[PDB]
């Protein structure tokens, strides 16, 4: 019965869309229009509780204001995208007017061998933020459920 508005943010090309589509449609899209910004709905069950997810895949001022949780996505083979995380976080903090916003740090493209962002680096950032860090591959589906479900768990602990 509960609904959760989730927002997926991060630099262009990190796999925001691919991640969202795997969760929604259960397949990996190789070439999804980089400019398309849209929301996707799905009824899920998480730790036994039924819930409707409304997920904005950015590429809206509305979702920022009404978003209850955010995935901060970088790709592990894109140092610049990891360096952009702080900016995304501060922007959310500003709009939401809080310092306790539910967020999850997501390191995507974990199947790729060209790693330039150490796991240690990401974990150290997430620790400073007090948020979970989850490694994912939209391509193999590794960690996809875990990223979204973890965010939902962070939302629930926050409003409780
Ligand atoms: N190898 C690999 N490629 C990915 C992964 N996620 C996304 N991609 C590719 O990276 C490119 C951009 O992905 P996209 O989802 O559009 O990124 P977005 O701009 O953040 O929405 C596309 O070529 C995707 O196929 C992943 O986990 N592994
Ligand atoms: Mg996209």
């Amino acid at each position: 019965m509960t609904e959760y508005k989730l927002v997926v943010v991060g630099a262009c090309g990190v796999g925001k869309s691919a991640l969202t589509i795997q969760l929604i449609q259960n397949h990996f899209v190789d070439e999804y229009d980089p400019t398309i910004e849209d929301s996707y709905r799905k009824q899920v069950v998480i730790d036994g509780e039924t819930s409707l997810l409304d997920i904005l895949d950015t590429a809206r001022d509305q979702y920022m204001r009404t978003g209850e949780g955010f995935l901060l996505v970088f790709a592990i083979n894109n140092t610049k995208s990891f360096e952009d995380i702080h900016h995304y976080r501060e922007q959310i903090k500003r709009v939401k007017d809080s310092e306790d916003v539910p967020m999850v740090l997501v390191g995507n493209k974990s199947d790729l061998p060209s790693r330039t962002v150490d796991t240690k680096q990401a974990q150290d950032l997430a620790r400073s933020y007090g948020i979970p860090f989850i490694e994912t591959s939209a391509k193999t589906r590794q960690g996809v459920d875990d990223a979204f479900y973890t965010l939902v768990r962070e939302i629930r602990k926050h409003k409780e």
